[PDB]
C-alpha cells in the first residue's frame, strides 16, 4: 500500500498467472480449464498488493464473487489479436458457432474483445482492471475500508500509466471511465454464465487452494 | 456535444422524472404495489431517456435496446437514490417505505432489498449529490445496452454514444472540481462512482432473474410503441 505507482505495476505484472493448455465435449472441456485456471487465480490474487492482509474468510467471498468475471477479462484479453475468435488455450481457439445457450455469452465475450482492441488496452492497463475486479466485485467496516482504498492505489497506477502514455488530463479522466464502464459489461456476463450454468467453487475449496499460514 | 460541462448537469436536472405515489387509502398486497410502481414509472422514463443529451440523435430501434438493457438498473438507481437519507429503509415511494423484513414475505426478495439498501448505504457513505447522480443515471442508460448491439448505421451509433460517454465523464470531473476536490480525488471519486455500475447491473440481472420466476419485462412493441412518438 505504500508502494509507487510504478512499483504496484511491476509487482502486479509479476504476478500474472500463466497460460495454460485444453487436456484433449466442449463443455467438459471449458469447465475442466476453467477449474485448473482457478488455481492458478488464487495464487495470482494472493500477489495483488493489499489482498493477503484481508482475513481469509474476506479474501474467499471476494474470490467466490469474482472468479468467472477474472477468467473472462483474461479469456477476453488474450482474444484481442483474434477478431470473431476466443483464444481459451493455444489449441482450443473457438468461433461463436462452436458455441452452439453458449453462443450468447461467446457473442459478448467476442464483443468485449472488440472493445478492447478498439481501445488498444495495454498490457499495465489490463492488470490494474483485473486487480480492480477482484476487489471490488464481492465487496457489496475496517475490511472494507482496506479494500478501498487498495481500489483508490489502483486508480491512481491506471492515471500515472496513462500520464506515461502522454495522454492529456482530460483524455486520462475519459480513458480511466471507458474502461470501468466496461467492468460493468464484463460483471454482466459473469451473471449470465453463473445464469447459465444454474457449478460454483465451494468457500472450502477456496480456501483449501487459499493454503492458509 | 456542443453542450458545456454546466449545461450537460442543467439539462439532466431538468430531464428528472417525477417522484411517483403508491395507490392511496398487506404483505399480500406488496408486489402488486411495487409492480404496479414500476409500470407507472417507466412511462416518465422514456420520456426523461428522450431529454437525455445525444439520446434522440439514435435510431428509435437502438433506443428501444438501450431501455430494454436499462430499464431495471435505472429503476433500482433511482429508488437507491430516493433512500439515500432513510437508513434500512427502501423508500419505492413518499408513501411506500419498506424494510428487511416486509421483504421477507416474498421469495428471494430479502436478498435484493438487501442490495439495494446496501447500495443506498454506498451512496450514503460517499455523501453522493445531486448532480452526480443525475450523470451516473445517463451513463447507465448509454453504456448497459451498447455491448449487445456490426453494420455501418450503428458503428456510427456506437461512436456516438461513446463521445457522449466521454462528455459525461468530463462533466462529472467539473462537478468534482467546483466541489473543491483535489485533482487524485477526483480520479479516485471518477473511479468509486463507477464502480457501483458494476453492482447496479448485478442487482438488475438478480432482480431479472427474479421475475422469470413469477408480461415481465417491457415488450419491444410497448418499448417502441412509447418511444415512437408521432
Ligand atoms: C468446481 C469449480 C467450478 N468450475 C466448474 C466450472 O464451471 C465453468 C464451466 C464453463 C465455463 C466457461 C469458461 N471456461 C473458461 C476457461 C478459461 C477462461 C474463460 C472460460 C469460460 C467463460 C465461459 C465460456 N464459461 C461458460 C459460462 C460459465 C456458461 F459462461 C466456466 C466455468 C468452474
Ligand atoms: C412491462 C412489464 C414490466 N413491469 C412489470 C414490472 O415488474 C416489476 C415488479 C417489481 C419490481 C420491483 C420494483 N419496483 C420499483 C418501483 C420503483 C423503483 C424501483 C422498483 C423495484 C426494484 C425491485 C424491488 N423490483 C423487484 C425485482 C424482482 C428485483 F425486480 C420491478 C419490476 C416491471
Amino acid at each position: 500500500l505504500s508502494l509507487t505507482a510504478d512499483q504496484m505495476v511491476s509487482a502486479l505484472l509479476d504476478a500474472e498467472p500463466p497460460i495454460l493448455y485444453s487436456e484433449y465435449s466442449m463443455m467438459g472441456l471449458l469447465t475442466n480449464l476453467a477449474d485448473r485456471e482457478l488455481v492458478h487465480m488464487i495464487n495470482w490474487a494472493k500477489r495483488v498488493p493489499g489482498f493477503v492482509d484481508l482475513t481469509l474468510h474476506d479474501q474467499v467471498h471476494l474470490l467466490e464473487s469474482a472468479w468467472l468475471e477474472i477468467l473472462m477479462i483474461g479469456l477476453v484479453w488474450r482474444s484481442m489479436e483474434h477478431p470473431g475468435k476466443l483464444l481459451f488455450a493455444p489449441n482450443l481457439l473457438l468461433d461463436r458457432n462452436q458455441g452452439k445457450g453458449m453462443v450468447e455469452i461467446f457473442d459478448m465475450l467476442l464483443a468485449t474483445s472488440s472493445r478492447f482492441r478498439m481501445m488498444n488496452l495495454q498490457g499495465e492497463e489490463f492488470v490494474c482492471l483485473k486487480s480492480i475486479i477482484l476487489l471490488n466485485s464481492g465487496v457489496y467496516l475496517e475490511e472494507k475500508d482496506h479494500i478501498h482504498r487498495v481500489l483508490d492505489k489502483i486508480t491512481d497506477t491506471l492515471i500515472h500509466l496513462m500520464a506515461k502514455a502522454g495522454l492529456t488530463l482530460q483524455q486520462q479522466h475519459q480513458r480511466l471511465a471507458q474502461l470501468l464502464l466496461i467492468l460493468s459489461h464484463i460483471r454482466h456476463m459473469s451473471n449470465k454464465g453463473m445464469e447459465h450454468l444454474y457449478v460454483v467453487p465451494s468457500y472450502d475449496l477456496l480456501l483449501e487452494m487459499l493454503d492458509a499460514h
